[PDB]
């Protein structure tokens, strides 16, 4: 009884000790640096899903297994570890950071709660709504770092007004996620395996006739975003709230009048704030400049100031969304918290002191979420640790003998395929690998091109079980109220909703557009007859 | 009089504002990337020097800078933040958090205070020699980030035994900082630029006959280190305690007696522990066997664990020290700190809880310096837009028209140059451009090589004025109890004494050992005669 209670009590040890011995056969049967790193991947995939380990310390674990495993050495494993992405987190970090410490946080929420009112599936909806329309435009990254601090600050103003309230938390977290991602498929320039494909049309078939371009995407990709957003919206709800759709939408008495109760303490708590200190005004002017500036950069369809201003030898832009975050955060640090705030100094009595700025590193060193930052840098060295050992090279080369299969099911085994391996890897690697092997493989069995490379473009963004695919993934276990066994089970039937809404968007209504039933002239090789 | 102390208190505001726009004439008037890179280290070096911001955030400005001064893009100055070194210094870090956290630093600070005595200087002098002999085998990075905790443990527990303190203790923080760098020129092996020089040799005039191997170093390098470790020793002793050498080595009534109390008090705190605990024996052995790690991973003059085990297709080493800290790091997680540790859990009343790690996320996140990870990476960021600028190209281009200078002067005037622009720059970089620059230069003027050659290779690790340089200069500032002006002040003559000790190494006892009044044949090309 005791000894079982033991045992019990101990599971993560045994987790740690167990799991590695009993994944040696993979290793040791197949000796190959493929199988090296999908040891590492699977070991990884167990020790984040158990939560054996801390997340930031099973992210630190390829820095020790790809050097003394023959991957990739020690000096070039560790500068994986803060890319552009990762300091675009930071940055924006910054930013939440300066709105909490000031009290702005609770401003946005009562006012967000005023307008919206208190009913918990039209709330989550609305949120999912604007982050879907954010990321059509902007990084995926950027919009997932402005939206969970906020979404934060607005579950806990809920919850301190009605006095379940974890299992509404978690909801509106993953919510905030998904949506992220799911809304950058809608437009050509809303995430880069979308250019990525533009590139490789342009690329191995010329005088294709710009077949791809900006309005044929947006009418083959919007009505999947938003049929795909609300089956997310619908199956999100269901599972963390229950089947009711009545005291999830608030209908009927006992929940009609407790409602107008916390709607009055809503008023009664927005009220009781004053004006606007001088702080709250600063930052509100810096992060309506900062969202401007984000917007504006480099847009994709005209001339953004990064391509005027600071272009490369490409007219590309040396300037990223990184760099504007950095930027007003290191701003913050001069500008000061109260103008004419002059304090006799308490340790030199014939002095003052200046305030301090709307940010000090006290304050920031206390706040930041630097597991997260860990964690990012460990996804990102794990996906070229896979690149490097040829591991997306042996998965692309799989695909070839799925010749022999009706052609509507190849799309659906495919996309089924490249949602599971951008879950271990990338996905701009992995579209860069995948593309000519299925346009040579439609090229052999006289089916049109874009008929597999659409599925494969639009699967590698759709990926919800892992925190190492998709930096909004990681983004959302900030505030530490999160289980990554939460974003599996959530995420796993939303990868086959999924391949199942790509499939209904590729047999109909992308057949007229694109013209799938034709081979097109632009597709003959001398190879074909 | 009170617009004066306005005008006083706002002076970080007025500094952070007004040093840019004075600068702006070397970018304006000579448009050149190397002086937007030279624009860039002043301001940092401004910014740095009177703490007008925080350091980690003064670290960021590479970021900011060099994308939208055409440098460098954002992605690529990005990955410059994480580099192995950083890694180390965090993996050692995770050490020094378990020693604090289970009150081992008390017990070994109490055993060195018993063993060595209550005395400033002596106690001083035991640090640099202890530092000094270990930088000599093991890397400078690993020695400093081992030996400063204790150092400022050893601190803290003589601060509070007698109970300046202050000035005691930034002598002894850069005292172990100066001994790490100090150390590591002695041996061959002891640091990069030394095996730069080496291979530089065999590389420009081969059939040189191995001149420059093990032994031939050590002869001329040892006096070098000892006298320049003894004379810094007498300088910061001179520079932070006073002029007495009679308080400073605790001599004389008043002084003899007031020393016996303290020491009887640590002998008291002594005694006053008790046994060692489960978490401080698997401490200690963990790190005994770091260090032994430490020493046999690559040894240079036989060969180590990391060249047989883990070699690559030259049979160097593909794991680095910070491989090694980083899984004694990882170990410490998955280790209980207590066996039969089972905790009746409160919030679960029929199951029981195990105990936590060594090392627990919490603790490490309130412990770990972050802001110092921050300001290497923003050293290596400086260091890589020197070298892609062309600014580390001009400087050593300006070394060419020396010749027309007596053969004694044009190595100090070299040394000093080469200090200096260490200072800004990194030292591997520059040791692999300046030598070949020197070599042709020697050859025109009928002068050895290795009589400029030799001074600077010895001037790029004898730089103490900025964290910038040499990883060592940064990790002090861990505890946050010294200011970056105290380091200049110190550093600014210990660069002169040690140009002039180079100076009196290589006009004696380097001329008999390296045959310096010769030029030899294996130097002789078509152009001299
Ligand atoms: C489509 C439904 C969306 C529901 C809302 C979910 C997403 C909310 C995102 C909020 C983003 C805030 C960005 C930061 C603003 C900084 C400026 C600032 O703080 O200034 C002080 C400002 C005013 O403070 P005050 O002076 O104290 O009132 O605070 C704010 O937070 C700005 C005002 C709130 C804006 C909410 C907009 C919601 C989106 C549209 C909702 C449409 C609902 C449709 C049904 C309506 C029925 C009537
Ligand atoms: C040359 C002068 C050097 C002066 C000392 C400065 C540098 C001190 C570095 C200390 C490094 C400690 C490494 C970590 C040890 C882990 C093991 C551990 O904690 O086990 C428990 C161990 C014993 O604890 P206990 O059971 O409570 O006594 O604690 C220790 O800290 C180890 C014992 C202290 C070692 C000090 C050695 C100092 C270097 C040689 C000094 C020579 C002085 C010459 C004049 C002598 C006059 C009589
Ligand atoms: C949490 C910390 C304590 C690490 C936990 C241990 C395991 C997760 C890792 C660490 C070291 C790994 C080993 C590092 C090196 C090797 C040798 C490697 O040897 C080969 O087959 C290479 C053959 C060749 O190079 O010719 C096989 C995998 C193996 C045993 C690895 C298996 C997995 C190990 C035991
Ligand atoms: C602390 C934050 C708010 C930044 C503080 C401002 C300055 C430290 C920096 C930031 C932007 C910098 C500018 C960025 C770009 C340029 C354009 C650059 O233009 C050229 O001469 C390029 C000519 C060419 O490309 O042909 C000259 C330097 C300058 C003014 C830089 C001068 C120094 C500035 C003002
Ligand atoms: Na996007
Ligand atoms: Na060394």
């Amino acid at each position: 009884a005791t000894c079982w209670q033991a045992l019990w009590a101990y599971r993560s040890y045994l987790i740690v000790f167990f799991v590695p011995i009993l994944l040696l056969p993979l290793p040791i049967l197949v000796p190959s640096k493929e199988a090296y790193c999908a040891y590492a991947i699977i070991l990884m995939a167990l020790f984040w899903c158990t939560e054996a380990l801390p997340l930031a310390v099973t992210a630190l674990f390829p820095l020790i297994l790809f050097p003394m495993m023959g991957i990739v050495d020690a000096s070039e494993v560790a500068v994986e570890y803060l890319k552009d992405s990762n300091l675009l987190f930071f940055g924006g970090l910054l930013v939440a950071i300066a709105v909490e410490h000031w009290n702005l946080h609770k401003r946005i929420a009562l006012r967000v709660l005023l307008i919206v009112g208190v009913r918990p599936a039209p709330l989550i909806l609305g949120f999912m709504l604007v982050t879907a329309f954010l990321s059509m435009w902007i990084s995926n990254t950027a919009t997932s770092a402005m939206m969970v601090p906020i979404a934060h600050a607005v579950l806990d103003q809920l919850h301190s007004s009605q006095a379940k309230h974890l299992h509404l938390t978690q909801c509106m977290s993953l919510c905030v996620c998904y949506s992220a991602s799911i809304g950058g498929i809608a437009t050509l320039t809303g995430t880069a395996p979308n250019l990525v494909l533009q590139g490789q049309i342009n690329s191995l078939f010329p005088q294709n006739g710009n077949v791809v371009n900006f309005a044929s995407w947006f009418s083959f990709a919007f009505p999947t975003m938003v049929i795909l957003l609300l089956l997310a919206w619908l199956w999100l709800q269901i599972l963390f709230l229950g089947f009711n759709f009545r005291k999830n939408f608030g209908i009927g008495e006992k929940m009609q009048e407790q409602q107008q109760a916390a709607y009055c303490v809503i008023q009664t708590e927005h009220r009781l704030l004053g004006p606007m200190t001088f702080a709250e005004k600063a930052i509100s002017i810096l992060f309506v400049i900062l969202v401007l500036l984000w917007f504006t950069r480099e847009p994709g369809f005209f001339l953004g100031w990064g391509n005027l201003a600071f272009p490369n030898a490409k007219g590309e832009s040396m300037v990223s969304d990184g760099t504007v975050a950095i930027f007003i955060g290191i701003i913050m640090f001069i500008i000061p918290s109260k103008f004419p705030g002059l304090t006799q100094d308490p340790e030199n009595p014939g002095k003052l002191k200046a305030p301090l700025g709307l940010l000090d590193w006290k304050t920031v060193n206390q706040k930041m979420p630097w597991n997260i930052v860990l964690l990012l840098g460990g996804g990102y060295a794990l996906a070229k640790g896979s690149e490097r050992s040829g591991l997306s090279e042996w998965l692309g080369n799989k695909l070839t003998p799925l010749q022999s299969v009706p052609a509507p099911a190849i799309a659906i085994i495919l996309s089924l395929l490249v949602a599971t391996f951008t879950e271990c890897t990338s996905n701009v690697a992995t579209t860069t690998i995948f593309l000519p092997i299925l346009a040579s493989m439609a090229q052999a069995i006289c089916l049109h091109p874009l008929y597999v490379m659409l599925p494969c473009t639009l699967a590698t963004s759709l990926a919800f079980m892992l925190p190492v695919a998709t930096p909004p993934n990681a983004i959302v276990f900030s505030f530490g109220d999160l289980k990554v066994l939460d974003m599996a089970r959530a995420g796993f039937l939303l990868n086959i909703i999924g391949v199942l809404v790509i499939a209904l968007a590729i047999n109909s209504w992308g057949i007229p557009l694109f013209s799938l039933h034709s081979f097109p002239s632009w597709a003959q090789s001398n190879t074909t007859a």
